[PDB]
């Protein structure tokens, strides 16, 4: 049952069954012949009494060790070629998926933490299907036909005590559990007296000046008198478990081929047999550790497949809501919208405004309202429950997210690169239009090519995986430019401002000005600069517009009291 | 040669020879009764046509191995307890050096790194003494005694294919070698493809802003494709490693064990020999890891001592300069100081100032010049090399610096805590006088009994390891009382107010003005509310002291052109 949603995975790349089922069988071909090669040593050892079946029985053991040998090595390949394909599927799936995923699910979830279960998890499932399945089944089939066939060579007298002593490993693997357990306890002391140290050290100053390093020494001396302590335990511990383990081991060894020796001075029914009855042995040693493996990998293996399904279910729509674009030019009005993360918390509440076509217009928030949730709404990245954020009759409700996405441009503080060259950085704007070959001359007119008229490269100009040899204005100029360059219809700024200082604060926003004059522009960020550009002006609070008009006369009598309050609070 | 300085290491803990001896000894005693063991095995196996010496066979092999195990158990405890007292040892005398090293070693090196050092160097130091030295040669003893009796046992015949397999052995050494390269190779391609991943997924946003999923998809596509494409050539190396590994080894088990079972259908030399030859085979197995793992280990330990030895060498006095302390209250004077961390940079250079005895003085810096040496320098942290730093004629060039420290107060800006409790914060006021039970009285004195009075406890109010549940005004506030406490006689200020406001400011400023209106006070932080209760001023810029005097009308004129530009840049 719980096996199913593994099956249904891997059958997500479904032309994989032939050749793994032919790579399986071929492996327990392989296996069965590791059955007969110690029948062959038995017949060798006991055919010494002529010299020439000698000689022609190394012959045969070593032509059936190549054949077991070429078996195995071709077996291992399909398996692991099969695997990797699979792991190539599954990763390619995960990631279409996940750069498809809502920008809510990584914004209330987890970055790093997808990145690691699709590696993880992709890993293990390699791990489970190349490795553990075949060597769970060789491993069962190993120790089944060794037993059987030790059974019918030796009728059970060596054979009983065979499988006798694994209650002698039954009664060592608990001392090993109390090893593990013992060794974890002082593992813990000696990370909490690391802890301590470094609590100690940094304040070496504090303890100098207070004069009271003995204080500090003796503290010290307690903490590890503590760790002399527990090492003493392990000690007499390991007295009592180390030596024991060695004479348990010992003992068994002595017993099973002590008697198989006895039995070969009395007469009995072993010589080559013997010599079979050791290599057997070791042939049923190896596997009993596989499946071990093979169980504990199945376990994680299980939770890593739960983990890629719970992964692969998530929905998304691009173009699904119609197709209805034609202008994408109309005042934006915001219509009781009342809809945040949750239903339940609901962290907006019927917040509606009013916004002309080609006018800017500011936004002024608090630290920890709603100026973010109403950013992210604007940008369309939540879907609306209650409220209508509507353009156009709602062929914002039949048009498509895809192509209003293509008309407006965003840069928001940081947006630092997609490392890689500038070609990327202008040829993201490459949509089937593919800009001819203008992307510079772009630059030429969105004052970007005198600025990068220094000219290390136009192509070979490498920002690095890093990018860090650039700071944050030039790039969020680069950026600007981009927006010029995509489909200069609808811009939405949160205004990014970091080192350009105000001289570059004013070329920027000139450039912009001139570039995106006849065009709606829509600001959200902080400062009083853009507000006084922006022909309109809005105001958030407890999640709720409070504020509408423009910005000299209204926000000189709007900002006297309660945004004065909130500003001498900002600038404390 | 290299092992004199971890004799001498280990010698620092003097009574450690006689009981560790004794232990090898009894190791080296129960090594060669594990080769008398498959003796005794051999003449059992050999006596089996007779019932009764072979019981007594059993009894006496029971005998021998609880011997042997009794004989191992002491012989491991005794080196594991010796390994620990020495352990024990060093880490005492590792943390009372650092506990006294000059601030500088800290300050100019690394705090986690030494911490580091020791907790790993003791360790590597542990796991020699007890474990490698004595597996060493419990192994070389094993290997050639093994050696010896198959020799002497057995002529040649099958000693010779015994030594001559750990050629085979050495033809697949490189082969795990080059497994080990292409798995770190592929490891680090899923490093790569990890870090890809992490670099696109927090940009999610700009990802589908700019509308480029595809190009994400694609990009992550080629990335999986390199990954695949290495995984079909370690698929193509397992392929060709992991067979031959195993037919390799099993052709040596064949040859030998085989080898032994032929000359038991022949009728030579061994039957029971033959088993004691497979016991031997397990006893020269084993210790051959050991070895390899001495070496190693070896190396590591040699490099540990190196380091454990660099950081026992250095050295600083606290009394040893002198004791004429008798008064500690004299104007103190600076006379050309020029100084820094090394004399080449010289980052002081004739630093000279004159400040009288019970007259505050504040110190204004730049945000890079030489305020945190000069604070440094009178905090008495560094050693003067050409200039004096002059209290008293330089009795401060023969009194004890334990002594001027006891006579001064010290708190910075965080001095977080002392972790603990609130005893501890009062007690390390504890020289000698253990000012009674008045402590908490001096609480009274310095407004903090009534800031405590809502008592969770006296004793028992823990601020935990961590110390977060209590903010740093409080534990500033209780810094100035430790230092009302301890000697209130001269006080160096950082200023501990920070975000506090002037709820506290005024509060802490008032009671410490009423506490040490008569004794000397030094301020060196950045405002100006400590420098109108200086009664005199100074102002240090690129290493050297610029200004002196009164502060209301010589900063408004001496801050009128080059101050004022700092601060101009301070607040933008």
């Amino acid at each position: 049952s719980k096996l199913k949603p593994f099956f249904a995975l891997v059958r997500r790349t479904n032309p994989s069954y032939g050749k793994l089922a032919f790579a399986l069988a071929l492996s327990v071909v392989t296996t069965l012949v590791s059955l007969l090669i110690p029948l062959l040593t038995k017949q060798l050892v006991d055919g010494f009494s002529m010299s020439n079946l000698s000689g022609t029985q190394i012959g045969l053991i070593a032509l059936v060790f190549f054949v077991q040998a070429g078996l195995s090595a071709y077996a291992t390949y399909a398996l692991n070629y099969n695997g990797q394909k699979i792991i190539s599927g599954l990763r390619e799936l995960l990631w279409k998926k996940l750069i498809k995923l809502p920008v809510s699910y990584f914004d209330t979830n987890a970055s790093g933490e997808t990145v690691s279960r699709v590696t993880n998890d992709t890993m293990v499932v390699k791990e489970l299907i190349t490795t553990h399945i075949s060597g769970f089944i060789t491993g069962i089939i190993s120790v089944i036909g060794s037993l059987t066939i030790l059974f019918i060579m030796n009728w059970k007298l060596t054979l009983l005590v065979l499988v006798v002593v694994p209650l002698a490993a039954l009664i060592l693997v608990p001392i090993g559990r109390k090893m593990f357990s013992i060794s974890r306890e002082t593992q813990d002391e000696t990370a909490r007296f690391t802890g301590l140290l470094n609590q100690i050290l940094p304040e070496i100053r504090l303890v100098k000046a207070s004069n009271a390093e003995d204080v500090e020494y003796g503290r010290g001396k307690m903490g590890i008198s503590s760790l002399f302590k527990l090492g003493v335990r392990e000690a007499k511990v390991q007295s009592l478990v180390g030596p024991l383990i060695s004479l348990v081991l010992m003992a068994a060894l002595v017993a099973v081929i002590g008697y198989g020796g006895m039995q070969v001075s009395s007469g009995e029914l072993t010589a080559g047999a013997l010599v079979a009855f050791i290599l057997y042995l070791f042939q049923i040693i190896m596997p009993m550790g596989q499946i071990t493996t093979f169980f504990t990998q199945l376990q994680k293996s299980i939770g890593a497949t739960e983990r890629m399904i719970e992964i692969l279910a998530e929905e998304e729509e691009d173009t699904v809501t119609g197709k209805q674009i034609e202008n994408a030019h109309l005042p934006i009005q915001l219509d009781r919208v009342s809809f945040g993360y949750k239903p339940d918390q609901l962290i907006l509440k019927e917040v509606s405004a009013v916004i002309e076509a080609g006018k800017v217009t500011a936004i002024v928030g608090p630290s920890g309202g709603g100026k973010t949730t109403l950013f992210k709404l604007l940008e369309r990245f939540y879907s609306p429950t209650a409220g209508t954020i509507r353009l156009g009759d709602e062929p914002v409700d039949t048009y498509s997210l895809e192509s209003w996405r293509e008309h407006i441009g965003y840069v928001s503080q940081e947006s630092p690169l997609m490392s890689g060259t500038i070609r990327e950085n202008i040829c993201y704007g490459l949509e089937r239009d593919v800009t001819d070959a203008e992307i510079e001359k772009a630059a030429e007119m969105a004052y970007a090519l005198n600025f990068i008229k220094e000219l290390p490269n136009q192509f070979d100009t490498e920002v690095g995986e890093r990018g860090i040899m650039l700071s944050g204005g030039q790039r969020q100029r680069i950026a600007i430019a981009r927006a010029l360059l995509r489909n200069p219809s609808i811009l939405m700024l949160d205004a990014a401002t970091s080192s350009l200082d105000s001289q570059s604060e004013k070329s920027v926003q000139q450039a912009l000005e001139v570039l995106m004059e006849g065009r709606t522009t829509i600001v959200i960020a902080h400062r009083l600069s853009t507000v006084v550009d922006a022909d309109q002006l809005l105001f958030v609070e407890k999640g709720e517009i409070t504020g509408r008009g423009t910005h000299h006369e209204l926000m000189a009598s709007h900002g006297l009291y309660r945004d004065f309050a909130e500003q001498q609070l900002k600038m404390n």
